[PDB]
């Protein structure tokens, strides 16, 4: 018996096989889940990547800025999972910020049009996906998004930090809506994992500073350490939330960061 | 000797004489500050309102969505305060959310275009104003914005809650920039005050506000009295919180410290 | 099959079958754990209660104020689980405050001797148990304590609120120590559950404010919780504790998981 | 003219002229306050130190573990300020932890007797002082205690961290009581300041790692603070305490003001 045996779970956000979503999906399939996957923009590349998962899973296109994609999403999921079936889980593992909003670009020089796009994709879309998909979720279901602790400012993360703060607030409102369906909504505040988006943050000249700051903020603080090349602990944590084993947690944030955020130094 | 004697302070956000900014401005003038005021959209109304302040102050137009207003702001402040003078303080007391983003409108039905406008005015603009004005601020200066505690979701406040969360995060980054100028940046998380914006968001509203605030506050909370809020903002503009930045001071009667 | 298949877990704090520890233990056995149980003071009563668990488990005496009990604990656990075996999990589900520290007794009238006893049992003992047991824990293990959100003051909970604040701080230090053994330490901040200790806060189920206690609990929890909250159902709490004892939260330590229906995320 | 013109303020915790309480008292007198001072144990030393304040102030003995001192405190303050006068302000700037509770001494080896003494003096006493003095405080008054941010664990601070967590919780309950008198209760979470407790007590408990201390403090504070942090300058902290004693934070209670250069708002 797998942790997610018989659950139907939608997973967004696979772009490469380092993607946090790829590992969430891998672990969920290892634990008996039937997945629907969504991908943005490079669908043929993404299909090649999702072929490396342990099991087959249909891949549906979703650009969270596209109103038509969102309006048709539930119908397209239903068609993939079979009429009369519903989702037990939804994973939002999606983010974006234009280059002006991150890295060494001065914080004040990001135009609002760029910041707005970032907040749309990174924060608002958590609400939009929940809106689209709650109508096809079973009671006892679980919506999970990915967070990066924005409680304190930090170098480089800049306007994405602002977007994460927004996302945390959105998650608490999504929980209010989701509760009417017997559905939980939570975020996983992950420690740093080496992904495509991670390399986009400085995106350059200061790659060395990024690694140094990450080692100082996370592995050095974490009482159990932190390995940025191992997404499994994060994937497992997301699977815990998708499971029946955190049935009283909603509107909330679970930290999968080796305990770093609990330690000052 | 007033608390803000000899300080030059820009105050945004006066629309009526209930405005939190109106009271911030009144108290700051009572404490010896020389003000510059900024107003949005209803300049003739705002001029009538600012005539009720204890002292005269120049009023400059500022729509925080207008790039040209922001690009000319510092020059227009400098011309009002006299060349070679700088600001000691900046008050951001500004917000907006379209009707779709608040009240009884379902949370999921606010389009992003509306939420975005709200975030632009209510959060991003804190950074915009700091960008425009830090180059004309003295060391030891203070930037203050108004917050409403968004740590927990609540009825009605909806997407404005999201905007306030964004604002809190923006404030922490503004503090990093402002520190290079020897300038502090902080928010005041105020309890509820009867203002124009409040009526934009009424018996259930007042009951919820009384439950969240006065009933929790160990010293009580009076929604018709802006003075405690204005004083708190003046404390932050003063020299008396010189080691506080990137931070949030709660002027809410202690409500947020009490569960029930 | 089970979430805790093959794990050896110590569970403290069973006094009745409403005890949060009793449900933690029940769920853990349903999920394939082998338990060792510890009990305080009323060992014969507790033995009768633990007979109602799904499976047999040895019961060992532990008064967390007793230095000798703590010094012999690991040896007595080892003898119960078999030499060469170690624990995978430890559950601290223990608390105490004298009556002067709770309820309608004025906050300022609790003498420090009483508050101190409360803090000793309710907070310091989390460190004591970890000290005693980490030497017999496997890497990958998990220590879990029970919390009640003390971030804001509230009526009645009074000095126990202070003890919980202390416990949260202790948990973060225990995490630092436990990390050296590859062991996690976390608390579960539970919503309210009707237990013996709950009734002791107002001086009994009959206590003068029992009515106000239930009203405040309904206002603080079920009314705020987006998924509701049932004070008569410990299962969601027990499951949450079992999640932490499992391998499924492997990157969480020094931390607090809220099993409160999401109440703490909502203002009203 | 002064921020605290005409206020009567009690200040505890002066032991040397580096004491945060000494600077709180200095600044308060510069701002027009009439003080009553309390000191512990070394009254002759403390009298010499308080002579270096800008104005004379009566000094009363107070050992916060001594029940008789607490029971007589109000009467002895009243006699110093004149019958029928009340205090506007009370400053708690008092702490203690035995060396076993700090530094390089292992966290698990601190006996509870030592921790308890620490918590008594550093946390419970905030309640005891408020109990003694609220009956002689005017409406609009202010009680202020000193905090060091214990939200996250850290090296060395150990069980004092636990005590500060307890103090924060105590402060929220003191606020509930104080509100009935129209009185505010708040803490100032200060950045690190070179004092006797810092250097001798915390420094001493670090033993052969005493040299680490400045490096750890610079990493936690000045490096994070957007306006920097100077450990040799207590004035920003003193001013912050005076802000809270003033009428200029009239809607803040049960709360914590951070006078740490903004360090706690920045991750790195
Ligand atoms: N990697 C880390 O260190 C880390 C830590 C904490 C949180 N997170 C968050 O985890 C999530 C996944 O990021 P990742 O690190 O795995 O990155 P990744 O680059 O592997 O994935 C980011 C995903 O966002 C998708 N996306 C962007 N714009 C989109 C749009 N308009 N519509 C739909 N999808 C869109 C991309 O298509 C991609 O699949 C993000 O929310 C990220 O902020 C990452
Ligand atoms: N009233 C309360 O209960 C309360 C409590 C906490 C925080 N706040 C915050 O205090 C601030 C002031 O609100 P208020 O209650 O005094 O209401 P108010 O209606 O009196 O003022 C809000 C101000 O926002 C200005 N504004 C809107 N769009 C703008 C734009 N494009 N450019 C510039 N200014 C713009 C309006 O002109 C008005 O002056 C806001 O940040 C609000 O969220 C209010
Ligand atoms: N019931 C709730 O609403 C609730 C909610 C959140 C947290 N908690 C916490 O849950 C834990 C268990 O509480 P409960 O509600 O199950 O209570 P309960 O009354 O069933 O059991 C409390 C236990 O504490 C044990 N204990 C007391 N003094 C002891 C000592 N000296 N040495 C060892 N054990 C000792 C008792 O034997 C008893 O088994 C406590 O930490 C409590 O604070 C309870
Ligand atoms: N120095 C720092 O870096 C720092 C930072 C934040 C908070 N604090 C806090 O500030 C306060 C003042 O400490 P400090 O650093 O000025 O040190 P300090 O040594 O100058 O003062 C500590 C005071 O505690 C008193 N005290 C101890 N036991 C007492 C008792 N039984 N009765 C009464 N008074 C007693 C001492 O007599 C002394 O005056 C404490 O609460 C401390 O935890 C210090
Ligand atoms: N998807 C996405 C995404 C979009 C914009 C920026 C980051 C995004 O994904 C992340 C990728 C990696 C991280 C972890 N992280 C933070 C940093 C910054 C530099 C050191 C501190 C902050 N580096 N890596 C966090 C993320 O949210
Ligand atoms: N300026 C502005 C503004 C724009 C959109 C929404 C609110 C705005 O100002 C406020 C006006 C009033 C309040 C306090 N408040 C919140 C509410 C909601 C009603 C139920 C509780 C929350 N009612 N009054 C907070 C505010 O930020
Ligand atoms: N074990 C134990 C224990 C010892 C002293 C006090 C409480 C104890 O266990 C709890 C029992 C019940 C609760 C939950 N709780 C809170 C309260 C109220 C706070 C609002 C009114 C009383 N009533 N029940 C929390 C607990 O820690
Ligand atoms: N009074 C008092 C007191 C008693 C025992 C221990 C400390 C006391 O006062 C302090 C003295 C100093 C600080 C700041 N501090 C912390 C440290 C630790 C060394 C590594 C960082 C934590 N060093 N200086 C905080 C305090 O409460």
């Amino acid at each position: 018996t797998g942790l997610l045996d018989g659950k139907r779970i939608l997973v967004s956000g696979i772009i490469t096989d380092s993607s946090i979503a790829f590992h969430i999906a891998r672990v969920a399939q290892e634990q008996g889940a039937q997945l629907v996957l969504t991908g943005f923009d490079r669908l043929r590349l993404i299909q090649r990547i999702t072929d490396r998962l342990p099991a087959k899973a249909p891949l549906l296109e979703l650009d969270v800025q596209n109103e038509e994609h969102l309006a048709s999403l539930a119908g397209r999921v239903t068609e993939a999972i079979g009429a009369g079936n519903k989702l037990d889980g939804v994973v939002h593992s999606i983010g974006f910020m234009p280059q002006t909003g991150m890295g060494i670009n001065p914080f004040f020089d990001a135009p609002y049009a760029d910041v707005s796009k970032g907040i749309h994709i990174s924060a608002y879309s958590y609400a939009s996906m929940a809106k689209a998909l709650l109508p096809i979720m079973n009671p006892g279901g679980s919506i999970v998004g990915m967070d990066f602790d924005p409680s304190r400012a930090m170098p480089a993360y800049n306007w994405m930090t602002v977007a994460k703060s927004a996302l945390e607030s959105v998650n608490r409102f999504v929980a209010r809506e989701a509760g009417k369906y017997g559905v939980r909504s939570n975020l996983v505040a992950a420690g740093p994992i080496r992904t495509l988006a991670m390399s986009a943050i400085v995106g350059g000249e200061e790659a060395g500073a990024q690694i140094q700051l990450l080692e100082e903020g996370w592995d050095q603080r974490a009482p159990i350490g932190w390995n940025m090349k191992d997404a499994t602990p994060v994937a497992k944590t997301v699977c815990a939330l998708l499971s029946d084993w955190l049935p009283a947690t909603t509107g909330d944030i679970i930290y999968a960061d080796g305990g770093a955020h609990t330690q000052l130094l």
